[PDB]
């Protein structure tokens, strides 16, 4: 059949995907600016399609409701048909591959600790070991199911006081989260990836820090409905802007070089 | 068909794939430890299958001829059939993925600079201003044809000085390179993954060092033939690994419990 337009999902996260300044007097794809917005122009150059970048409905990355079997998020729409293709940051793990197909990852990461600056936490274990300080994750993506799904003893312990906790420490969005470590000065850590750390930690007020190693070691990539044609020229895409160099172009890009916290 | 033993190809790497101290004495499998021994097993528990390694014939990671178009190494032993599934440090590059498949990542890596501890140089571009110290990568790999593609300045400059270096700064083996620094007193620096810079920063005699950050961003992938049925199951098997903590308890395992240069 003819081309047809592709529907691309992606989710406002930043420096991922970020409304323009004057998004308000823009149409269509450029009422986005960010590092998945410039990935997704380079892999659509190189598979030679065009697109329509898309919000996910429900702001959610992707999760499976145990009760009813549905997938909402990013990964719900590439389940049910929604959208051709997510270009966003969202984590491979085994129970979206069974679902959903993933290229090889465009960007490396792993859970993280921030902290409001001189909140006294070097690691995970010295969160678990105490409790005048609390903390949480995002509401229902990778790392909340890391936490849910651990048996490593460290993370079992935090796991069972993050999910019991009074009152909820919970975000719904990685900017709440944030919100929430610079306004409890000090009395709340927020559990989320290092790249999104890393961004935090190069804006204004420039009021936190990422601290210690990370918890685990995965990635991101570009995800497809399970079988979708789209799917290898997507992965051979990822794989040349990599050695290209331009990946690392991105990420200096949006991270770095507007860095708002000094050199 | 009824089930049949896998064939695995692999290869002579520390701290990889490795012959155990009383290796004469011992048969088949038992003849051979290291990490991806460890992961070897692993995978092949969580697929049912059963297996049997061996050590690639030319002693080769994998490089197509640009003259005959024949592929060498491990990836030559899956193009033409010699063997199942590759269990290796082999890294995941476009140019692979277009002959055979790969699983995601089980190891996150890049190009490093190991020096002879002393040396005075702390990153490529130190190297590629200076003529004193010369560098060089093993012989037929991703590190090779890594600075042969590449368009960076300052990797685009090595390469021109390494192609036409003499004598020849390429080495046959990682441990032929590792020995060059050693003995070469400062006077050679050898270009390699940072895994391996990594494991042998933690050896005896502890006389050479990582320095400066990592040239790029890859990672090693489980190789199967393109379209092997193999391929689904052994990724979900990466993929459940990872998740479960035992891709790190392994790289601690063969890294860093058993270093030789302190704590
Ligand atoms: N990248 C995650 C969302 C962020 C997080 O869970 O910390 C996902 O794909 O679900
Ligand atoms: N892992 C590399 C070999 C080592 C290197 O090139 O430095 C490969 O798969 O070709
Ligand atoms: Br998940
Ligand atoms: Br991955
Ligand atoms: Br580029
Ligand atoms: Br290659
Ligand atoms: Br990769
Ligand atoms: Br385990």
């Amino acid at each position: 059949g003819a081309n047809k337009t592709v529907v691309v999902t992606t989710i406002l996260e930043s420096p991922y995907v970020m409304m323009k300044k004057n998004h308000e007097m823009l149409e269509g794809n450029e009422r986005y600016e960010g590092y998945c917005v410039d990935l997704a122009a380079e892999i659509a150059k190189h598979c030679g399609f065009k697109y329509k970048l898309t919000i996910v409905g429900d702001g959610k990355y992707g999760a499976r409701d145990a009760d009813t079997k549905i997938w909402n998020g990013m990964v719900g729409e590439l389940v049910y048909g929604k959208a051709d293709i997510a270009i966003a940051p969202l984590t491979i793990t085994l129970v979206r591959e069974e679902v959903i197909d993933f290229s090889k990852p465009f960007m490396s990461l792993g859970i993280s600790i921030m902290i409001k600056k001189g909140t006294p936490i070097e690691s995970a274990e010295d969160l678990s070991k105490q409790t005048e300080i609390a903390y949480g994750t995002l509401d229902s993506g990778s790392t909340k199911e890391f936490f849910r799904r651990s048996k490593i003893a460290v993370f079992d312990k935090m796991w069972t006081y993050m999910r019991s906790a009074e009152p909820s420490v919970f975000v719904r969005t990685t900017a709440e989260g944030v919100a929430r470590v610079r306004k409890s000065k000090g009395k709340y850590a927020y559990l989320l990836e290092s790249t999104m750390n890393e961004y935090i930690e190069q804006r204004k007020p420039c009021d936190t820090m990422k601290v210690g190693g990370n918890l685990d070691s995965k990635g991101y990539g570009i995800a497809t409905p399970k079988g979708s044609s789209l799917g290898n020229a997507v992965n051979l895409a990822v794989l040349k802007l990599n050695e290209q160099g331009l990946l690392d172009k991105l990420k200096n890009k949006w991270w770095y070089d507007k860095g708002e916290c000094g050199s």
